[PDB]
């Protein structure tokens, strides 16, 4: 789902939509969430609700519309998987990044923007807050569960604002040589955070996911929320 009218044009001229939620009160910070694998779907829903009841203002932006504009799939059938798969597999990186810094801009410019903005990412999306962080759009980043962050070390010094990560402890795309890189790598560098939570896998803050964990969940999201506050006036 996007909210109508929505268009946010990117460096190439590329346009796509998103889904808003303005504000309970203005001013606030406004938080750019960048999806899953499976596009601007009912988690993306909940978790722009969620912000939006924690004092910020969110925007998540459909980032497969290079290849299909509003792609929403549902994760509990085989067939939206098997599409998500596919969409992952063609997905342009760097082209997601430079939209993801359009989205951040469009956030900057919001009429009840308090001047500040945070970017949270899942799964796809946790590997994409990585490389915002690096470029340094944001104000902070978080990412939860992000996949072959063992493969971008070199950019850890690049990192200048703070970032947070959340992985699963029992993440078969996390296994233990790739977490002991990450862990090692991002420890250089002290505005970054990794948080490991032991026996937690992949999707283990997706609600309705069958590797939901609600104590880690519980865990990771409360320092999230501490992670965004300060961003608030």
């Amino acid at each position: 789902m996007l909210t109508e009218g929505i268009s946010i044009q990117s460096y190439d001229g590329h346009t796509f939509g998103a889904l808003v939620g303005s504000p309970a009160k203005a001013p606030a910070p406004v938080i750019v969430i960048a999806h899953e694998i499976l596009g601007v779907n009912a988690f993306m829903r909940e978790t722009v609700s969620w912000l939006v009841d924690q004092g910020y203002a969110a925007v998540c932006p459909d980032l497969h519309a290079r290849q299909a504009p509003g792609t929403a799939l549902d994760p509990q059938d085989e067939a939206q998987r098997e599409q998500a798969y596919k969409l992952w597999q063609a997905f342009d990186m760097e082209a997601g990044v430079g939209d993801l810094e359009a989205a951040i801009r469009y956030a900057r410019h919001l009429p009840y923007s308090n001047g500040k903005v945070g970017l949270v990412g899942y799964s796809l999306g946790g590997a994409l807050a990585f490389l915002v962080a690096a470029k340094g759009c944001v104000d902070r980043a978080v990412g939860y569960c992000g996949v072959g962050l063992e493969k971008q070390l070199d950019k850890v010094p690049e990192v200048k604002h703070p970032a947070l990560f959340h992985m699963g402890g029992q993440d078969h795309f996390v296994p233990a040589p790739s977490r002991q890189l990450i862990t090692e790598g991002f420890g250089a560098n002290p505005l970054l955070q990794v948080h490991w939570y032991e026996g937690a896998g992949h999707s283990f803050a997706r609600t309705g996911s069958s590797d939901y964990v609600a104590s880690a969940a519980a865990l990771a999201n409360e320092r999230t929320l501490d992670f965004l506050a300060p961003l608030q006036s």
